[PDB]
């Protein structure tokens, strides 16, 4: 990554009329007659190509009327149709019971019938649908285990390279857990080779992708300029994480109309990865204690006591925090500086508890560690910032409620932390080793336990999305998509993902 070259991008196309024509056509298709299984497959194709943000209402209405049609003959007895309907309806907020899978099980033992290994597409759809489940839905747990076992069994026996690629991709990460934009870039190429491929939808996908990528490149140019202006790229003992943070933010939100929010999120992310290193890599406890005190008091009057290599990240945090709070004051009429200050103070207190534990040789339980680490991962900061920047009529009360980390937000933060600990030269007190110290458990027993925690908290997020809350569409999607971006990173192979998504356009 030549940041010299990324300041280039965004400085330097009219396909927008054809884009609007293709959008009207795809929209008519979504409203079109569409025998119901074909309509489901089309809606799911539109989603996988990253186009749901264009056709929100049409997709919702189409799925709502599919749910309310008078007859079930078109999907019952059909595993692919049953699973796809389950998943899409339950993604749309329309509950479907797990009972619909019982007719594919041996009615005595509850096991899915081994003969289903003859239906690869149905197995894939059952697999994908299983990750829409909640706690206590045992049929969906069984569906996950069975489908994964069978798919890995037959992956070597599949001779269609396209379907082998799809099966391998699903085994890497289920669709429910995948970052939308990167998955869209992958599935454009995949969809171009599918059986019932619709060329109108494919062309619109490619064109819309290039346009959104143009917005992204302008954003990257501005952010690289700012980041060089901070001088933080030239820190020897701190990660140069501007482009990594922007990739995180793309996973969190990719819509062009949210661009400015992205930039701020990106900024915060960068600073997070810098300050963490200040706390994890190169910093005296006296230096970090002073860092934390200054941040808690929001008072930079004694900042010159710090060496300039620490003084620059601290003051960049300070000034960017004030800038974002003032953006809130100006554009939303609400001074957000106290809340950016609060979230940074809380995150530095979490960093401080972690560093103090290390120096003390403390070995916390997994629960204690996680209580601190859902904050130290930084996503309370990022999510409260996104809420500040996007909520209608911001108030002290709304901000206090979101910053209290209710179950929905707290589950997303926990997931980000434990996913990063599964993906992880620093502080070796992470999730796995905390559990090992707790229970004396094995390396791999602890790892599988943490993976089970991943599944459990995803179940809780799924059930949260069905339950009333004072949160609305954009923040909802933010909360899910930070977990998806975490899955994206801690599965450089991430570098070439950035090249394919943010740098190179799609040839048309
Ligand atoms: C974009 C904001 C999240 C990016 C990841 N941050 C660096 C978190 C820091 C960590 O996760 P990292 O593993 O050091 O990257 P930590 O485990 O030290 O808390
Ligand atoms: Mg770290
Ligand atoms: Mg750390
Ligand atoms: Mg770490």
């Amino acid at each position: 990554w030549d940041y010299d070259f990324l300041q280039s991008l965004g400085r330097h196309e009219e396909h927008v009329g054809l884009a609007e024509k293709l959008k009207g056509e795809v929209k008519s298709l979504i409203t079109g007659p569409m025998e119901p299984l074909a309509k489901l497959e089309f809606i799911d194709s539109v989603r996988r190509l990253g186009l749901k943000y264009q056709f929100e209402t049409e997709m919702k209405e189409a799925l709502a009327n599919i749910s309310k049609d008078g007859y079930d003959s078109w999907w019952v007895d059909n595993l692919r149709a049953t699973a796809l309907r389950f998943r899409l309806l339950r993604e749309n907020g329309i509950f479907v019971p797990q009972d619909v899978f019982e007719r594919f099980q041996n009615k005595e033992t509850g096991k899915f019938k081994n003969e289903l290994c003859e239906d690869v597409k149905g197995l894939l759809n059952l697999y994908e649908a299983s990750f829409l489940g909640w706690e206590g839905e045992d049929i969906l747990d069984e569906a996950r285990t069975f489908s994964t076992a069978q798919l890995k069994n037959v992956e070597g026996k599949i001779s269609s390279p396209n379907l082998a690629k799809i099966v391998h991709h699903a085994l890497d990460l289920p669709l429910h857990w995948r970052a939308i934009r990167y998955e869209a870039r992958w599935f454009i190429d995949i969809y171009e080779d599918e059986e019932d491929m619709n060329p109108t939808l494919l062309k619109y996908a490619k064109l819309d992708f290039n346009i959104v990528q143009s917005f992204h490149q302008a954003e990257i140019g501005r952010l690289a300029r700012w980041w060089v202006g901070t001088g933080l790229d030239k820190l020897p003992f701190a990660r140069n994480g501007l482009i990594q943070s922007y990739m995180y933010a793309i996973g969190m939100l990719f819509e062009p109309h949210l661009g400015e929010v992205r930039e701020m999120e990106a900024k915060v992310g960068a600073l997070i990865t810098t300050i963490d290193d200040v706390y994890d890599v190169y910093g005296t406890m006296e230096e970090l204690e002073l860092f934390t005190d200054i941040t808690e008091r929001w008072d930079i009057n004694r900042v010159d006591q710090l060496p300039r290599n620490i003084r620059m990240p601290l003051l960049t945090m300070f000034n960017t925090s004030n800038d974002i709070g003032y953006w809130a004051l100006k554009e939303r009429g609400f001074n957000g500086i106290p809340y950016t200050a609060k979230v940074w103070a809380d995150q530095l207190k979490s960093y401080t508890k972690e560093a103090k534990w290390f120096h003390e040789g403390h070995k916390p339980t997994l629960e204690e560690y996680l209580e601190n680490a859902l904050v130290s991962i930084g996503f309370p900061n990022l999510l409260v910032t996104s809420y500040l920047l996007t909520v209608d009529n911001p108030t002290k009360e709304k901000l206090d409620y979101v910053d209290s980390l209710p179950l929905f937000v707290r589950a997303s933060c926990i997931l980000c932390r434990i996913i990063n600990d599964l993906g992880t030269r620093g502080d070796n007190l992470k999730s796995i080793q905390c559990y090992m110290n707790e229970t004396g458990a094995s390396q791999e027993v602890a790892r599988e336990h943490i993976e089970g925690l991943v599944r459990m908290w995803w179940k809780r997020l799924n059930k949260c999305l069905f339950e009333p809350s004072p949160f609305t569409e954009p923040f909802l999607s933010f909360t899910i998509n930070v977990v998806r971006g975490s899955h994206f990173f801690y599965q450089s192979w991430t570098k070439n993902q950035g090249m394919s998504v943010l740098i190179h356009p799609i040839t048309l």
